[PDB]
Formats: structure tokens, sequence, C-alpha cells
DNA sequence: CGGCTTACG
DNA sequence: CGTAG
DNA sequence: GCCG
């Protein structure tokens, strides 16, 4: 099938050289602004993680969605030298480099990233020295990059939840805490934890993040957070005890009332492409709205209510997909 | 040819 | 603009 | 870059 929600894609898989090949190119279109190219790399990348044995040969690619010429001839040539030329040329390009650099910083994105570029700044310390240039997220960013650029371990997320349950059992009990994004997908390393936070009893939710930050850091907790009125997401950047020391860690905290957890839950655990390809699956096949509130038919101008994932992946045709089978 | 993403901070 | 490579 |  097209469409990344229409199948199983594992963590691992049997094409890995492959697909990292292609996510080069399509992470080197998205730093030039080509959205379309990128789209298709990522999902002819994507393909590729859903088969279910390796490609060693081109006929393998036939009748493959989002393999044409382009992807195909990466393919081909990552199979007869071990090594696309196209790839390598991006891997060891100045620019290639420089926007991987300052996009990976908590709070630089294309854009700013591209500006720095053009101005001639090339690494960390080109932008250390220029801190009239930097917002304050930027600034923690920088400051924190080295520990930001330390993958997060499965060992690390436990511990962590247990500290911002207790918060938040304290600024409303009854609420609870669930694990999101990769991690609960099966990973076993991420670039930040990610939490979604509801409560049993419609509209009980409302006003809760605020008091959770603010018992957080009260506990010392919260090396950077944008508030430190009323918000209902942060992206903040937690003291994480490690042996003899502590580490920065990225955590992404996330309040939904219950009636929308199903959808919010979908629509953070990812992967990123997995809820990109299922939004535009339900927009372009299905004539319905999908976001992380709810499932739009705008035909009835009606709202589906959802119970659970299993509910929406029911609502629009398609065979229920377990986080651990939605890497895409 | 047009289409290819969201809400919230 | 950033969360968001 | 690929699809419909
Ligand atoms: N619309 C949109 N949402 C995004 C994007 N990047 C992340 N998100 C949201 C939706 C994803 O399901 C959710 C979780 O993605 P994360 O950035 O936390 O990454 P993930 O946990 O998949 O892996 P990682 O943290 O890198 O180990 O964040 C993006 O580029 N666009
Ligand atoms: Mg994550
Ligand atoms: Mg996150
Ligand atoms: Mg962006
Ligand atoms: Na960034």
């Amino acid at each position: 099938p097209a469409y990344a929600c229409q199948r199983p894609t594992p963590l691992t898989h049997h094409n890995t050289g492959l697909s990292e090949a292609l996510e080069i190119l399509a992470e080197a279109a998205g730093f030039e602004g080509s959205e379309g190219r990128l789209l298709t790399f990522c999902r002819a990348a994507s393909v590729l993680k859903a088969l279910p044995s390796p490609v060693t040969t081109l006929s393998q690619l036939q009748g493959l969605p989002h393999f044409g010429e382009h992807s195909s001839r990466v393919v081909q040539e990552l199979l007869e030298h071990g090594v696309c030329e196209e790839v390598e040329r991006v891997r060891r390009s100045e620019r290639y480099q420089t926007m991987k650099l300052f996009t990976q910083i908590f709070g630089v994105g294309v854009k700013t990233a591209d500006r720095w570029y053009r101005e001639g700044l090339r690494t960390l310390d080109d932008l250390r020295e220029q801190p009239q240039k930097l917002t304050q997220q930027q600034k923690a960013g920088l400051q924190h990059h080295q520990d930001l650029s330390t993958p997060v371990l499965r060992s690390d997320v436990d511990a962590l939840q247990q500290v911002v349950e207790e918060a938040v059992g304290q600024a409303l009990p009854g609420a609870t805490v669930t694990l999101t994004g990769g991690f609960r997908r099966g990973k076993l390393q991420g670039h930040d934890v990610d939490f979604l936070i509801t409560h049993p009893k419609e509209g009980q939710e409302a006003g809760l993040l605020p008091r959770v930050m603010c018992r957080l850091q009260d506990q010392g907790l919260i090396l950077y957070h944008q508030h430190q009125d009323a918000f209902e997401r942060s992206f903040c950047i937690f003291r994480l005890p490690q042996p003899g020391s502590w580490k920065a860690v990225r955590v992404d905290l996330v309040v939904a009332p219950v009636s929308q957890f199903p959808f919010a839950l979908l629509g953070w655990t990812g992967s990123a492409l997995f809820a990109r390809e299922l939004r535009r699956f339900s927009r372009k096949e299905k004539g319905l709205w999908l976001n992380s509130h709810g499932l739009f038919d705008p035909e009835q101008k009606t709202f589906f209510q959802a119970a659970s994932e299993e509910d929406i992946f029911r609502h629009l045709g398609l065979e229920y997909l377990p986080p651990e089978q939605r890497n895409a």
C-alpha cells in the first residue's frame, strides 16, 4: 500500500542501509526547503522499512510506491558499489553538516539555521560569540547542546516518569501520565521523553500544566521551560540524575481532556511520518479531517467520539497497528 | 498540472 | 519564528 | 520526487 498507515513498520527491519541513504537525501531536501522532495524520499525510505526481507536486486523495487527514477538509482548504486555518490557528496558537504548541526539545536529550525549559514556562521562557537542573535530558548539549547546530543536511554525514562507522576499527583489527584513518542513505539533511545497527561473526569485537566511545571520547578528539576498565561504543552529541559552527576534531558509534556486522549495519544505517539500519512490518508481517501484533538466529518459537520486508538483506526477503515508497528 | 501538515507556545 | 531532524 |  501507498500510505504508511496502511502497513506495519517495525522499529528494526531488513533494509537499514538503504533506508538510511534515502533519509539522508530527504533531510538534505528539507534543508533546501524542498518539502515535496523531502516527503517522497521519506516515504520511499519508509516503504523499505516495511518490507519483509532485504532488497538485493533492482527488480524487487518494481511496483513499490514512491520509487521512481531517482530513488531507484540510489538503491541501484548502493546494491552495485556499496555507496551512492550523491549521498556521499551530501554527507561531506559544508552546507549539510552545518544545517544539521544548527537545526539539531533546541530552538533553532531550518529557517533560522539557513539565515545563520548565509551570514557565514558555521560552528556552535560561532553562535556563542554572537549572543545578541539568540533567543533565550536558543541560548538554553546552545548551553545544553552537548547533553542534548547524548541519547536518552530507556533506563532514564522510568525514573523521569516517576518524578513527573509525583508532581502531577500533587497538582491534581487522579491525573495520569502516559509515555508517548518514540519510547512508546519501542525505541531503546531517543532525543527526548514525551508524556501525555489527562484526568478521567472531563474538564478537571484544565489549568493542570502550570501547576505541574511550578511543582517540578520547586523540586529544582527544570533547567529550562518557557514559563519559568494558561498553557497545555511544555517543551522543557529536565535535570536527570547520573552516576556522581546529572545530565540535561529534553522532556515534552502535553495535557489533553479525556474525551480527546485517544486522538492525542495517536498523534503524539507518532512516528512523525506515520501521523502525517495517517492525516493525509484520512483527508484524501476518507474525506475526514484528523488531528490530535479529534476526527471531523466536514459533510455532516460532526466529530467522531473515540474511547481508544482502536476506535480511530476502525473509524478510518484501517487495520489496527500497535505503537511498535508505527515506526514509519 | 496541483498536492504534499497540524495546533499550540 | 519555535516545538519539529 | 513522485502520485493521481
Ligand atoms: N506536525 C509535526 N509534529 C511533529 C514533528 N516532529 C515531532 N512532532 C510531534 C508529533 C510526533 O508524533 C511527536 C513525537 O515526536 P518526537 O519529536 O518526540 O520524536 P520521537 O519520539 O518519534 O523520537 P525521538 O524523540 O527523536 O527519539 O511529536 C513535525 O515535524 N511535525
Ligand atoms: Mg520523542
Ligand atoms: Mg518530543
Ligand atoms: Mg520545520
Ligand atoms: Na531545532
